[PDB]
């Protein structure tokens, strides 16, 4: 499948990213879903509003350097330029930082079933990995979303999206690509924790085995899940205790340790539950043989977006919001994090990009 | 899953192509497989050419309607137009014919394996299927492609060529496109008679298992299956009733009576071969409660090719070459077939296209 | 797996047990369940009068040799004399009818679940149908039970149900046995009509891949499964041409044409309903490419079970009202069925023996 | 699917069994079995002779006390005396030991397969272990097989043996009884470490696969698998390092961190070359989120019972040959380890009992 000089290349890109200390940006919203984050600041969507935007997060001014290992970008992002001419890939390289690619292509929905989808992407992509690879990015990412309804997550639908997800792991590391593997449960519901705990820990055991039966190299890949969460619409309430608890329990029995790191997603929770949960997490007293941080991409920009507010005159003003986020995050994934628009919930009904 | 009037017009649709003595014409060639077509008769692999050989067979004479329910055509065929300025689709939907689209885009490695595929092109396929539909398309051909060797086909080869159908099936029935599965077994190896036949059964099972498990709806889908014959490099020779007897045991163990009809492909099969054998299935004395007939790309145009020699003078002889293997074709798939470029092997190596 | 003269013996077998107007006879209830049905007509269940009784349904005089091909026995029956000394095996087989032999044990219910149940059996398996083939068995029976809640059947009851009806399979044709594969799918429920017809395609289905995983033979089985019908409770009310043919569109979307018969259970209805519907079906014009007829146990011994009434004077009273629904049966078997305790129900809430 | 009482139950009973030193004794040979053990030592197969060998074991002095949490023992044997008249179960709880019982009931063959087999013991488990428990064991022992050939292990021969061990384990663990699933691949063959490696591989990951679906829990079992050892007749050595880098790795690609801890058989190694491996495996440096011990049958004995000739007078020395290799073990499974028929291979072919 591979050979040693392309498992070392893979699992040194995966401890990379996740080395202690740093998470992920996730910068990988599509034009569409991005320009829906744009209009909630009143600013319109633009290749230059997008770039620049993107380009205030990639320039964040160097204590999110411990912070931040990798960021994930959307497809235009990698071929867009900073305002002295110089690639994206290049500028976050530069800093030691490792750029992740968006490769898949939205979702699709599944015949006869409720709701629920498949994702696609897989076509062409070997090469277009292949192109990612020789334009900066050794790792990418690969979304998809099951739901909890009350025949929804479905047999078919974890198992053809546990076996697409392991499709694409299986055609990056053919080019050197440290695959993102994230099966995201979404918080859409009223399910109370145990609930999601039980789906979670269900997704995770198909997607692991359909990674084995792939024949795909779990050290070099990194698996970016939900945190086990009660439902949006839940009216039960539930500890940062439970949550990590939750949360770590649905990982021992599911994830193999071989599995070099878990970047966890924001899944809609306000910027600091987000870090509250995360720093919980590590700060559970079982035992966590993988490396459990953040691939936060709206609970790292929440504050940030509504600072930059479609205005170049606040860059330096959101970009410090942006890093008191990172280094909240780069602390809670030690657990060394001791603490209101980082409040406001960022939920998102089927969230898509 | 689908609603009865949609389940209506896919049972109809799939029951036209394969009415009694209607087969299928394959002219669904890549561009680049009908380069090496092209070469093997010394023409040039220019549009026209491309065009003016599709022209041929689509505009054979009204002796051979009753033989000709469907054709399979390429995504550059569709929209060509004849010489009358007619579209395609138009001169063949006028004679009372059925449009087939080809929707697969190629096969593709998957790793781990010892030279198996995969193919690709589900990506889009919802909206290309509309789009086809539109414009003449009433059924489509997606070609997924396994190997006999001795760890071949393996299991996760077959699972995920199986679940690539499904998927793909889904997906024209819910545009009102009529599926045609074809998981072809390659003729390519050693193998003893019973040895395709194991494999195609278990193939078939694994198939028809998919397709359940995605709920696809039997009575609008054809399967294009592989006769089961001797490998090509076979020393052993098997009869024409025990080729005819093991076709006809594989599918009777594994093909739902639902399927409308199944459409052979000629493997590489002589033409002559392929009608013989097409014949000994039909007169078979077990009960096959499916239409059994011809889905021929090769074994219907060789003689046709052959005698077309890239000279517009031959045209009205090429055709009457391809006349005759659809007449002897249409007695076949009846049991009432009775009888040298027509008795060569058409075997490629892996075919591609 | 299996020799040719080895799978020329289970075929004959197969196929003379669903010759042309005969059924099978289910006189397999355990000896506790016999025993509530004993209860029921205010009869002790004793060796004697389960003998009794068993015996005369064996010896009934003779018009039901045309429509009673086999009969199920229970263990304990095979190993019982009829009056005259002779073993009821060799009495039946006289009359040129086959023995069958109930091999499972019983249910057990599956951990984590609502409710569901595996069944067991498969230990010593082998070495007991060694037995039961040299004591006059030539097939045998295996009952798994699914039934419709909302999360019941679960893919976990299925799929573990589907693999014991195959591990069962494959020791009983090692051992020369023909396999009768009962997935019974329950009537306890408010479900409707095409609930049950969806259930039902994802059993069958399940059970014939598993049946070609385990390599069994199907030309050498039989299948004993439920009628497509509504839920016990179901308000909704449904015609038999309805539940024939949401009974024959099932089977054949699933059950593949190799298999020799379908025998179906009775399921709990009427004496009189089973017969009509048994009819219905076989006059469903839709192509059925296997033999359609009953396994009915309950359907077949209403009536003469509360003639016989404990008490000996009977006898022949109550085996001629056995012999007319056998011929009712053997009749709505060929399409050729034109007609009050026979229209009594005979549900039973969780059917277990 | 178990309620927090049962879970912390078996979460204890399991993390006793496997406390950092303990290992267990496999005192679980069938009389079959250990047939053959006591004719290599010239002993007659006579209950007391059983009898007395099990005493010798259960019964060494308290320097082992550290090194034994536990016994497998076979049914026989859980229900003999010592001759203090006490039961042996209480021999061994009394010095705070755990009685593991051996549930299953041989192996059977699969059918369909080259040489393939499959375990059973699954009908009447319900209620054994329900009566061993309150008999005094706390754990029990199913062991499954698969062997390393060509076409060996087939996909159904993994499938079906994964899917055994979850019914046993999910009947154990609702009987309060702490499952050791024992899939033992076989040393039986020519094969490469690497090859060892990936059927390891891909067996654990269907085993713990099947544990998932059928909502097993994890934390109160235990995994009984192989090292990953070149088979018994490779011709290329490796080294301890190389095993015990195999064999570590193996198991962090496919076992949760929640199961509580992996009892290694002896495989057929030497009494020495299992701890030998046994302590290169817990010096790894990678990281084992679980207690990496021993279950050893044969690599515990051979000393004992070629010590123990038969003769009553040899027992106290008999024994201290036991007890240096439990103490040898327990350091083993620390890293202390540091060091005649002892160094022989104890290999049967096909080892079964």
């Amino acid at each position: 499948a591979l050979t040693p000089e392309q498992k070392k290349e893979l699992s040194d890109i995966a401890h990379r990213i996740v080395a202690p200390g740093k998470g992920i940006l996730a910068a990988d919203e599509s034009t569409g879903s991005i320009a829906k984050r744009l209009q909630s600041i009143g600013t319109e969507n633009t290749e230059e509003n997008r770039r620049f935007y993107r380009q205030l997060l990639l320039t964040a001014d160097d204590r999110v350097n411990p912070c931040i290992g990798g960021v994930i970008l959307f497809h235009e992002t990698l071929y867009q330029k900073a305002d002295d001419g110089r690639p994206f890939p290049q500028v976050f390289k530069s800093k030691g930082g490792v750029v992740g690619i968006k490769v898949d292509k939205g979702v699709v929905p599944l015949a006869g079933t409720n709701g629920e989808t498949t994702t696609q992407g897989l076509d062409g992509l070997s090469e277009r990995c292949a192109q990612y690879k020789k334009d900066g990015a050794d790792f990418a990412k690969w979304r998809c979303v099951l739901k909890i309804g009350e025949h929804t997550p479905s047999a078919l639908a974890i198992m053809e999206n546990a076996n697409v997800l392991a499709r694409y792991a299986s055609i990056c590391q053919q080019n050197g690509i440290v695959p993102i593997v994230e099966p995201e449960i979404l918080p859409d519901g009223d399910h109370d924790l145990k609930r999601c705990q039980y789906v979670t820990e269900k997704v995770l055991a198909a997607v692991y085995k359909a990674l084995s039966d792939h024949h795909i190299y779990l050290e070099g890949t990194l698996l970016k899940p939900n945190m086990v969460t009660p439902g949006h619409a839940c009216t039960q309430k539930f500890s940062h205790e439970e949550i990590a608890m939750a949360t770590v329990t649905a990982l021992r029995r599911t994830v193999p340790p071989a599995v070099t790191g878990i970047t966890f997603l924001s899944g809609g929770q306000s910027e600091e539950e987000a870090s509250i949960n995360l720093n919980a997490i590590n700060k559970c007293p079982l035992l966590k043989p993988w490396a459990l941080t953040f691939s936060y991409g709206r609970a790292l920009q929440a504050s940030a977006l509504k600072a930059w507010g479609g205005k170049k005159e606040n860059l330096k003003a959101a970009q410090e919001e942006y890093v008191k986020r990172a280094l909240a995050n780069s602390l809670a994934c030690q657990g060394k994090y001791t603490p209101a628009a980082a409040s406001e919930s960022l939920f998102v009904s089927n969230h898509a990009y």
